[PDB]
């Protein structure tokens, strides 16, 4: 989803200033009757201020429509406001905005970061600086890397030296849930951006070989492990490849070869190398020569610790 | 029902303020004992405060009465403040305010403005001006025309750039909704008092033969369109000739004739040459000649669209 | 019930001052074993204040007791401060004190008060000082008559110029509820304590003939009429005879004879003639010669109206 | 409500057995497209059966109608089985047929013999004989009057030698209550056709002036008591004098003279006189001499003890 | 979905007699491990007794499916029980036997059919008989066209002489409902399968002016009309042509030209001439030239009738 | 649980016929004060017939004990006649008699055959032979071995042409449930008693290491496999070491070597040998060497599967 779903610019004194969309006005506009030539300008409600722009009626959920996000729960407010609050500490200009509110955004991990914002546990809750920090490597308005304590939260199912497992509670949202009942995923954040002991290493392979044995270890490339059933790889392959693709503007970090599925990596590195996605995604699938398992033993230790 | 149903005079200092009832007070008034020549005086409840003039009993529903409104909600008192807001801006002076208050006012009119007031979202609620605009127009001490910003409100399932249609909420109404279950409403406000290009009102027109077949195109004559069922009509046409005939103090809008139900237009048009009502009405039930369609194929446009 | 049951005295510059008694302190009094030398004196219970003199055991519903109050409800402590209010207000002396909180007050007339006291609607809600008036009469400190604007209030089922009829609400009392759910009173309070005409009598007594035959027009004589069921007037008798027995310190209005059922007015007469209960009482059960009635056809009146 | 929307006649064997609609086939003949000529021939449903003539639509609840009957309910086809049983032990001949069902009933007559049927402690549970002869009586086909016996039930709240009073349940009703909520009547019904003593008399007057003030005792003259509130005798008068109207096929009990409310005795014995209503009803307004009381003291004694 | 996924062959004396399959048989198979060899073979649960071929998973909802059936209802067992009933009158012979398991059937078809079947007030309850045409007719075993009396049944919303409308209740369904909470569809089935006079089909094409507007006339083929919105015969178009297609085994009606949709009776009298599905569907949407519409002022009567 | 627990013996024609106790009689004898010398004769309650002998106090839990059984519930009755059903069909003599009863079994498994029981989809509720084969099984008194067939049953997690894997509902039962909500346990039983293919084994051992890789393959030797968390595999040990103990009376299922964890084939073909606890025990913690495994691939297979 577009930034242009949550909010509109306006100029107030030489710089813009960003305001939330009223799900009503929202609401209004689903029913407006628009020119052609003005599906890309702002609607005017009249009685609940200014909406989207027409041609994005397809990312909000209708009657016709349960592929959007649902615009009328206190989430969407709450994620609106959470953008507009970054978005306005950047002093935006009047040549840079266009492209600002067309940037594509998740909106999984917006929502996730109002939950933090808004627990007063979290060290979001007392940082308005780390808040913004978090936000904008969101929304990409921030070369930092996500890290555990910028991490888009979530459940914490483990915790080393080095990482920080987090239960994706995708499901459980208000805006725009995981509407697959059977869906389950885990990211792991690195507490720090920094080197990384084997020992350390091996205490997170360890976890994900007894606690997730029927979950991949994969990344999206931005500094982050996601942890996947094998089940979905393929899906998870597309949306990467896809994005990629879109390299007319393009980092990817492989992350620890360690950790990472050996399919996984191999179908990643491939792209890396730029190859076509069929070449890519064949790597995928096949079942590759057992590589020397780096550390030995794992799951027959952690089992004899359970038995005692 | 009067506007003395919700409040009373009050001089302080040459000028005279408003006034709401206690409901309590009312019901104090609907068991006492009055003479008749007090019933057009105000009611002293001794207990809380001053109550309507007992002339009034039939205004308020009770035990033997469902004709009349629900005094003990919410409602009426955010009624009464609604109107007292108004009628305090007015100053209104010892000779003009008896006429005021006895002036007939539309209960749902003004709950639907309040309605409109507490909604954060709405434009009125951040408008005190634009509220004390729609309310005057409500309570007829504005020459001003009702139109989309000032309208009573509703639910909007239909804008264009000259119109926006409101589904009356009449039903879930807490001061006095309609009880026929079986009620279905609109009201189509101009959004600006202007010329309205030939596109635009084919835009109207087309949503009306698609969305509302079985509803006609009718209007009060104030400014704005009423979409009700031709299964009705006919008492409309009651209340809206019975209304022409009190012409003592009496414009009458005809709006649109491309828009307007070709019966209604010529019963109201018929009306305001001044005929009697038999001879109006009876235009009313008579298959006139088919008059020449000024939008073709508006339908089937509509139509192929869908299937695509 | 004493006025001791719901504060005790305290001394802070040569004035007396009265204390609201912790629902708590009481439950650790009943609880408490005392020496029959301090039964009369206040208790302390430690932990939550002081509790009211042990032999106020019985004012208080336990498991063993349904005949007292429910002192843990907040209707309690809400009357405790209405009489601390009143109280507090006269400034008591050092001799005067004991006498004052020995004083027996009715508890369903404090905790209509506190009814009246809270509604916003009620005259008392804004008038600190009619509040204090009803109270200091409630209590009897106060050589004011009750009257309907000092009234104990209730539900007001019919108003003259001359009176107000309230249905006593003692069924859905908090702290000291009627038990006998078959239970129904009525209170007639004068609107003004000054003449009142032959017309609003008879108003008065059409309604009390139409509306509540089965009832008797009784007082007991403090200014107010009681209307009560017949089956009921036995009992009333007794305690109005029993209070006037403790004449030891003593008026008695007898009401309008025209109102006041007549065995009732023989009765009353007949004790302020100081006499013998057996004597006066026998005058309640005796058929009477059929007296003069002051106000003929009113029920045949009141049919026909109905009629119409 | 005609017999006829209950059931159709059907021939088996050189006699007419009738039998119960199916709710269903009803709801599709309020669907159906009948012409002008068939509206007064049986419904062919096709799936459910057969249907009453599609011109008593009227006798139907719908959404556009209230003012017909729940034919929805179980209550309906208890209803319809209690009649149905009726006519069948009839035996009608082919003649005989039309004029049958063609015969108005009273619905709630029917459904209050329903609820006395199927109640096993009522004598009609266990005699299949009297609940015949309570029906037929019901739907016109029984010389017989109306007696405690064969009553159509209801709440007995007095007892005699001479008469049962019954509360008419019609509130609590499935099929077609009565829809004023403040509605309230009473039955008198006569337990044996025979004479009747001045004391058993003044027994049940003694009851309808003590319990029964504000209730005017009148008749539908077929041999009962109605005891209904005088702000709807009114509608009574309208409703008997309707029917004495259709006097083209008309006997009128007049009832006990000492216990009819004189202005209705005076108004039906006008009626029955041959005069017209507004002669009639003209009698009803009126304030009538006062007549010589029969029984003196009624009231008096009933409240002596009471009071007792 | 195959009828081999309700049950299962079985001989019985030189005759298969069907029997219904256990839902808890059908959870074991779909955890069973069978080889690539046995798909195809019926599968034996060991404890629940035979289930459906392995190859049949994708029929069945589970957690990874939502596209199936839900036979864990009664329903299931319900709609088993049904085809048992129907493939065991035939008498089915060891040869002819995979064929008819094999054949797909509507399941929303058979459902209705058992809603039917087991309501006392439909003609199917009575007739054993009726029941079985008019499931043979639904699982293929019968020549005979589907009418009224056989039809698949719903909610009657137009009754004539020569039509029945129903309404779909597909979404209400407990074994296989229409997920898509947005769904309407209506069938028309003739009453007779003979000539229909000009008039009643007027009145038809009436209603479905009238009613359903926004409604298009289509039909499947096999003798009665589905009326279906039109932004849903695009999908219709589609699964129609597909089974014509398969015309390898194929009469098509196309019924009368009067009232199905023109472009529809385009696309499908073009599909009958054996074209194409680009040619075809390509009629489905242009807008071709306005036909001679048969029934003139049929909307405009309506609309009188409805205003009186 | 000693079979005592559920009925008394009883002499009907020289042979023993078993009788339920009542829930009310064992509630009495729990109350009982019996002597020292009569603590293992069974008790009689005179009101509610025979109960167990006092010293079973233990087995029924009351306010002091949740160590015991729920003899209140209806699962006590239907367990206690599934154990005298089968007692009764051995026409036990008054020999064999008392050590019969003095049998100890498991409650979980006698539960869990009447919930297969009383299913009428299981095989077990149409043969009441089986029924019994599978009762005896559980209350020892059937040399045959416990086979799908016969199994306790639970809920199907896995199925194979050798195996059936049950998920046990221990936590569920209304008698006698596991208290640690943290429970989970499986059991997987031989289809049939015979010669199982490398391949089946292969199949079995896939599906345990991939859906339960935290889980320990283990048996208590009486030809069925127990899928128990490591975290649980000692007490495991401890019971079946101790029931091996008690050899007065005694095979030993060693179970495949290729399916049993390693540790646990040492721990009892050690124990088999004829050693002590801490012998055996010793083998159970010690990290043995890495075995050959004999299907390899088995997750990197269906890791692949998966995938696709
Ligand atoms: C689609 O693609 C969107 C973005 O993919 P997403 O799962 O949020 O990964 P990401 O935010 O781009 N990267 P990361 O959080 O660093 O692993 C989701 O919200 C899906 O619905
Ligand atoms: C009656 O008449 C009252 C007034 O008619 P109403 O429906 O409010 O139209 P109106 O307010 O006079 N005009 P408009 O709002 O300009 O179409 C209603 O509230 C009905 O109950
Ligand atoms: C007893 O006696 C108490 C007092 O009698 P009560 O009914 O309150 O009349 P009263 O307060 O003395 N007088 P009044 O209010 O002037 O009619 C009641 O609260 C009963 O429970
Ligand atoms: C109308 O008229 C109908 C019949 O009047 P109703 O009240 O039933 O008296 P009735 O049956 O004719 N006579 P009765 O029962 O002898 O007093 C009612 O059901 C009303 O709804
Ligand atoms: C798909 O295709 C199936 C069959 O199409 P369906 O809507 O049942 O029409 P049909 O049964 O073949 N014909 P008809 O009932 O004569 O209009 C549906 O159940 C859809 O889910
Ligand atoms: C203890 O020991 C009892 C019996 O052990 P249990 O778990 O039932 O295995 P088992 O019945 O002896 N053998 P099996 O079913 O062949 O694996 C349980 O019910 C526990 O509560």
């Amino acid at each position: 989803a577009e930034l242009a779903c949550f909010c509109y610019p306006h100029l107030e004194n030489d710089s813009y200033k960003f305001i939330p969309f009223n799900n009503l006005a929202i609401k209004a506009m689903l029913t407006a009757k628009v020119d052609k030539k003005d599906m890309d300008k702002f609607y005017d409600s009249i009685i609940y201020g200014i909406a989207p722009p027409p041609q994005f009626k397809k990312r909000y959920n209708t009657n016709d429509n349960s592929r959007g996000m649902n615009f009328e729960t206190i989430m969407f407010t709450k994620v609106a406001m959470l953008i507009c609050e970054a978005l306005n500490s950047l002093k935006v200009t009047q040549a840079n905005v266009s492209n600002v509110l067309s940037r594509v955004v998740s909106i999984r991990h917006l929502e996730n970061l109002v939950i933090r914002k808004e627990n007063p546990q979290d060290i979001l809750f007392h940082s308005k600086d780390l808040l913004l920090k978090s936000t904008l490597i969101a929304i990409g308005q921030s070369k930092e890397i996500e890290t555990t304590i910028t991490a888009e939260g979530g459940e914490i199912v483990f915790q080393n030296a080095a990482f920080t497992m987090w239960k994706l509670t995708y499901l459980e949202h208000q805006l725009m849930p995981i509407l697959d009942q059977n869906f389950i995923e885990y990211k792991v954040t690195l507490n720090e951006d920094k080197p990384i002991s084997d020992v350390h290493v091996k205490e997170l392979v360890a976890e994900l070989r007894w606690q997730y044995n029927k979950f991949a270890v994969i990344t999206h490339g931005k500094g982050a492990y996601r942890i996947v059933k094998y089940s979905s790889v393929a899906n998870h392959a597309d949306r990467v490849y896809a994005t990629f693709k879109s390299n007319v503007k393009n980092d990817f970090n492989l992350l620890d070869q360690r950790i990472i599925w050996q399919n996984w990596y191999a179908f990643t590195s491939s792209m890396k190398q730029g190859n076509t996605l069929d070449v890519c995604k064949r790597l995928l699938f096949q079942k590759m020569k057992p590589e020397k398992n780096p550390f030995k033993g794992l799951s027959t230790d952690r089992k004899m610790d359970e038995v005692s």
